[PDB]
């Protein structure tokens, strides 16, 4: 997939690996760039668009947790002005199992409803153009990190509402897979709460084992776009790039 | 496990397959059968003490989406009562991919909330005796019915969130496994919503395949609890009962 002169929306761009990734992708040379993030990162911005002045990047306030309707009041607007949007990247994340509710609101009911939101715009089967989602989740999703289940356990969420949304390409044209990293330092500090502080020494241990540069996952996050492979469940640890095959313990038969 | 004179407490146990396995249940001489249900259900009420007149059994109103503190405080006029209590069920459940929030505030951030409350009676950390929780899932949260995926989802993360509540056992002394039944015809009305109406015929589709009793679930259900194996991933599908190895993709190392 060329993402020259391609239309994207990056929720939550400013923030650890996705400022990589947003460094790697405006490098594309993108015809627009939609940023949707809850706070304002001035300095983000002048960077992204240093690099590449080429590419047309917009930045509007945009938070997850709003209902379904907010969000389509705001893609609304934006299919207003851009026409088409090739691929929505879903990046919008927390993690600190302190915050139970905030954590399942943002890592997993808000990207749900933002993807029910474009839905509206892209359902082939309302006359839409039809789609591609990326959703940025965790290796958490595939095998938690126990001592912060919550986060862990919203990634395994959204690691199988992708896979679902890939088999539901044939009808509603929109496509989608997953972008799952291993343990990375891109949270400028390390230090998450533990669910009921059974560990508070998680991030000290995590980054104790090999871990990958911000800058590594960002190039291989773009390589995964661009292969464009519907229902692929990427897995960006230890700065490679591999698909892995999700285990089949029970079918539907649908 | 021997279930003779213990005291349980079973959230949602007047519905669906927790009915049957209510049944199965008080036919073992609990001490005390403590159900924690949104709104009574007289007959089914009146059909338990019916069955195991030994059985003292106790109906409190609770509503899993309530704040942890509301669910702490309902607990402790429980274990002021009771004064031990030795398994949790949750087994609170809604499927309508219609009703995104919901979904995901019963089948997961309300299963997390309740064993998080009950969690400051059993820490061990705490001088808690420790405890057992059940919690029933789905086998959509191994593999989804990708036409109602936000279900699937909800459920994708409470095996996971089980998975790491049988790790954090040697620290916090209560012990976790998950009961996962397959297709069962226990819902009375069978005809569920499907995410964005992309399969309006899915419960139809579902019922055209094998399925299984729910009787024959509610008595493997007793089974999985009797068996007690922490970190368990019990399959109740077709009349079995089997526990599924979960797939190791990858090991926080920690």
């Amino acid at each position: 997939m060329d993402l020259t002169n391609k239309n994207v929306i990056f929720v939550a761009a400013l923030g650890g690996i996705g400022l990589d990734t947003s460094r790697e992708l405006v490098k594309r040379n993108l015809k627009n760039f939609v940023i949707l993030d809850r706070v304002e990162n001035p300095t983000a911005l002048a960077e992204l668009k240093a690099i590449n002045p080429k590419v047309n990047i917009t930045f509007h306030t945009y938070d997850v947790t709003v209902p379904v309707a907010e969000s389509k009041k705001l893609l609304k607007k934006i299919f207003d002005q851009l026409k088409t949007v090739d691929i929505l990247i879903n990046g919008a994340g927390i993690l600190d199992d302190h915050q139970i509710e905030r954590t399942i609101a943002i890592n997993f009911t808000g990207l749900v409803n933002t993807t029910t939101a474009i839905l509206d715009f892209w359902d082939k089967r309302k006359g839409g153009p039809g789609g591609i989602i990326a959703n940025i989740c965790s290796v958490t999703g595939f095998n938690a990190i126990h001592q912060v289940p919550v986060y862990s356990a919203s990634k395994a969420a959204v690691v199988s509402f992708t896979n679902s949304l890939a088999k539901l390409a044939p009808i509603t044209g929109v496509t989608a897979y997953s972008i799952n990293p291993g343990i990375t330092r891109t949270p400028l500090v390390h230090t998450f709460n533990s669910w009921l502080d059974v560990e508070p020494r998680v991030a000290e241990l995590l980054l104790s084992h090999p871990t990958q540069t911000s800058e590594q996952c960002g190039q291989n996050f773009v390589k995964a776009i661009e292969a464009n492979k519907n229902g692929a469940i990427w897995k960006l640890d230890l700065g490679t790039l591999e698909a892995i095959e999700w285990t089949k313990h029970w079918d539907s038969h649908i």
